[PDB]
């Protein structure tokens, strides 16, 4: 699999995950309103939100998660 990859520094590029993790992830955290932190990368299982302003979502085809 590959995903896209990005977080607060680096802006999105392609990356192949390592064997074994077949999910891409992408993660927004609530700021305020129309604003979020994005990051998106690859995983082995889908991320869970570490607080409540977070969301997951996770797929499992190729940059799925652009």
């Amino acid at each position: 699999l590959t995903c896209v990859k990005s977080n607060s520094i680096w802006f999105p590029t392609s990356e192949d995950c390592p064997d074994g993790q077949n999910l891409c992830f992408k993660r927004w955290q609530y700021i305020s309103p129309r604003m979020y932190d994005f990051t998106r990368g690859c995983a082995a299982t889908c991320p869970k939100p570490t607080n409540v302003r977070e969301t997951i979502r996770c797929c499992g085809t190729d940059k799925c998660n652009k």
